[PDB]
């Protein structure tokens, strides 16, 4: 990612998505 922005804004998003979805069952999390 050379956004760093909407890439980052994007991981977040979908790491909320999957965490509100199931408990936990392969949350993303990628968002260092
Ligand atoms: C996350 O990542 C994603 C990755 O996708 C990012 O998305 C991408 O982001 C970039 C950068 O913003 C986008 O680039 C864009 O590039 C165009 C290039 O020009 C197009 O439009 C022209 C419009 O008309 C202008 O030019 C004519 C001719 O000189 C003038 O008469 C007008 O008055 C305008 O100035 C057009 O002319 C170009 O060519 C076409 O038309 C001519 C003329 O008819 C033909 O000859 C050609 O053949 C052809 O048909 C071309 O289509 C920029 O225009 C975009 O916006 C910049 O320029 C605008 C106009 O000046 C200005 O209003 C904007 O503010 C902006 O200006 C900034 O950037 C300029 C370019 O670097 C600088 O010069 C300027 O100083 C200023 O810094 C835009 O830059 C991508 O489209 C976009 N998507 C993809 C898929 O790549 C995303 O942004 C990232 N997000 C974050 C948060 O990080």
């Amino acid at each position: 990612c050379s956004n760093l922005s909407t890439c980052v804004l994007g991981k977040l998003s979908q790491e909320l998505h999957k965490l509100q979805t199931y408990p936990r069952t392969d949350v993303g999390a990628g968002t260092p």
